[PDB]
């Protein structure tokens, strides 16, 4: 059994409820798909000569598809007005055996919706894509065993803000 | 049963009435698809020492595409004078049960025919797209239960003249 | 039936005379499909202290597809001299039950072939694509009633030399 | 039946001999497809105060698909060195009931092979694009009548190098 | 049987330990698919009249496909860092009869991870690609016999920050 | 029967020794594809005064398709050296009947690999192309009568390094 499912908590002053109905994440926006991407300039054949490289990581947004729905006219408005969220946080799920397991973890720091391109189609249903822009992030991926069992989780972070590997927009 | 169909209505001195038999959209146009877009260029990086951010929210403009008919020439000469209308409101349907819902609805103020692209194919209903520009929008999502009844409307807005989240084109 | 056709007469000094057998276009063109695009740059968030906008609107050409045929030469020679028409008109059919119907009628005043496009390929009939650039236009839609019985015509034009909603080239 | 068939023969102090063994047409190439393009920037909305137009029309090359042959590498030389031919013809053919006909011929006028483009995949007959540029064309297109019978031919041309309807390279 | 396989190890302070159970490859990660461009930009018609020509080859990033897991966050972290790496190591693996045969391995130097590609879609198996840029390259192609048994290894390398046929980064 | 087939040979101080047991061209590289292109900016419609044309030919690197084998390593590194071949040679085979027939055969002087870019996909044989960059180049093509017995061949030739018909790199 497929038991794949996204989804998306917005958390600040600014409310983006969602739909959800899912017991584990009610009222968050349930989501289709992600897609990031991260491009680092530095070289690997030249170096500073002390201990400062100007140049740092590019984070592109990080794109979701989703069903139109009624967070969508919030989703325009905190678009359009530049709002900023303290946190958004997005789980990823997949099938594990008899249950599902929640493989990816997602938490952004000091967020903005920097797009969204909803559409209306004769056929099939209407969807958005959206994008976030963020200070900060922490991605925790859930290990298992050869037994599908939990092991350990592996947690990284990245401040854009800070330029260091730490989960914190401020100073 | 597939109940979709988006209508829609010009409001202004220059008429563009339209050929729909719809009892509840006499004379609105009928149109097939709808495709929008909105970007953010603020920073989530860097911010305003003060409470003036330079740049501003783009929404592209919102195009549609519906068979040629009757209101085809005066989409073209309305694009081509680019004639001012107060209001366009736009009405989204989809099935609901027994009854279609209404569960898109889009004002537009102050708004301008920017583009109109019409084809004639050997196979296939002739149709055009055509594009609008405004000043404010006020977006209503009619949200249902999970039985599909009617719950309360999401009614959000932004006036791109007064870079407010007003339905609102004057200052 | 499908009773699609559409028909293009030039009328000027040169001669592209067709080769149509149809009753009603003896010896004009007959064409496959048509294009066009009009693009409207005037803004919806500023407008002019006075009565002068200055950007105007841009038609594209009107481009058609049609077999190569006998006037493919006249074509491409009017096209590299460059020789203005009067008049072209364009007529376009589609079924209306036991009889056709011309639902879309355009005439373009002052007019060159600005570009034409052929090609034989080892399969299919040999086509090519020519385009028109012009100084007005008059565009009608032929309308019907429920019953598919001829109701009023709608016609509107543009001038491009005159910025105004005229069928005239000159002052 | 198709008799589709495109045959070039070159006509100048260096020889590209083809390898046709078509009666009519021995020791011409044989060729695949054809493609061309003419533009013509000439304003429609504004007129020279005199009889002098500045622009003039642009003809693209004309380009043809062909089997490589023994002629391919007698092509990539002349390409390479830019040898002048004084006349290329090209004679298109198709069916015509019971025999084929010609109906169109193109001749050339003072020719350079522009660009050779040579290509072996694994499966299929190797084939290479040429491009042709000249300073004069003259087209004849065969007509035919309602019985498929020879009526008049169509006859036009054009020279870039005296910007005149006239097969003419020289003053 | 197809025996298709690739494997890659990071060697350096920083850890990016993977998943692989295989037993030649344990804590390896596993990864779908590989792509590289090498561009020299020297010139056949002209020479330097000295020993010095400016110009270097270009080598582009090693890009990798692989399925999103454990070792994803890592990358990702490790990418925003721009952590350096001693060495990389790359092993291919495809069929040969009854055993699998390592036919391609490729040893990096002085790594960097230069960028990362994730997505989540609704149907397949999450993958991300990523690029790695580095000092110095020795690939080895291990040869077979007409019977497939192992013959000699052919073993090539180049030094990119030394412009030299070295398997270095230092000078 | 098909016997296509493409054998290419390195001549030079720096061996780049291939696969190959055809009995024909043992040790030479086999290849599965290629692709060239040869452009010529001179005017039609101008002519220089005097005996000189500034402009010259552009000839394109030649490009093959190969699979990976043991050469790959040689060829990155030749790639990536700049190392010069006094001569490079290719064969290109067809059916004839009962045998195969070398319909082409390309000679190059003065050579270097531009460029090299390998793949390996999760499914199918892993591939690279690769560019060859020249000073001179002699193509042959043979040429069969119509039983398909050899008849005499078509050789042309072109010295980028002296812009003349020569096969020599040198003046």
């Amino acid at each position: 059994a497929s038991m794949k499912d996204i989804y998306v908590e917005f958390r600040g002053k600014y409310k983006v409820d969602g739909e959800s109905r899912d017991s584990e994440h009610k009222g968050w926006l349930e989501v289709n798909s992600w897609s990031h991407n991260i491009r680092q300039p530095k070289s690997a054949t030249s170096s500073s000569v002390g201990g400062h490289t100007a140049e740092r990581v590019e984070h592109s947004d990080m794109v979701f598809v989703k069903d139109l729905d009624a967070t969508s006219p919030k989703l325009w408005e905190a678009c359009s007005a530049g709002y900023t969220f303290d946190e958004v946080q997005i789980d990823f799920y997949r099938a594990n055996g008899d249950k599902r397991i929640k493989y990816l973890q997602i938490k952004l720091k000091h967020v903005l919706v920097s797009s969204v391109t909803p559409t209306v189609n004769e056929e099939g249903v209407p969807t958005e894509a959206f994008g976030l822009k963020y200070a900060a992030v922490e991605w925790t991926y859930n290990q298992q065993d050869i037994n599908g069992t939990a092991k350990g989780a592996v947690t990284k972070k990245w401040s854009l803000s800070n330029n260091t590997a730490s989960y914190a927009a401020l100073a």
